[PDB]
DNA sequence: GCATGCATGCGCATGCATGCATGCAGCATGCATGCATGC
């Protein structure tokens, strides 16, 4: 995921190529919208790291950053740890 | 030449399947006892 984002942004250039772990090239410089399909799939990582990264910057007061997430399930709430859950604006639309 | 990330091999905990036994209740059977009945 992390490598998808940094070759679509085009910061590759920017980062670096090698396979190097550290994203703080991104994240120090982290208006983009994001997109997110099967939004239910992230939630069964082994941290969250990445939805909790979206929600804080979208929290904090650096960059303007839209997330908008797609789902089948019906308990995408409870999917979703304490500390996101707070952090994420309870926005919903449902297509019945 | 070195670092790194990935594939592999092994240990550990756990849940589940299997073996194993014992106590109870029902039933069948054989015996003890009561009854009839004649001589």
């Amino acid at each position: 995921a992390l490598k998808e984002i940094t070759r679509q942004l085009n910061l590759e250039n920017v980062v670096g190529d090698k396979v190097f772990g550290s994203f703080a090239e991104n994240l120090s410089f982290l208006p983009v919208i994001f997109i997110l399909d099967e939004f239910d799939l992230f939630a069964h990582h082994k941290n969250q790291t990445l939805l909790y990264n979206l929600f804080d910057i979208s929290q904090s007061a650096q960059t303007p950053i839209a997330v908008i997430g797609l789902t089948c399930r019906l308990d995408i709430l409870e999917l979703l740890e304490k500390r996101v859950k707070s952090r994420f604006s309870h926005r919903q639309i449902h297509l019945m």
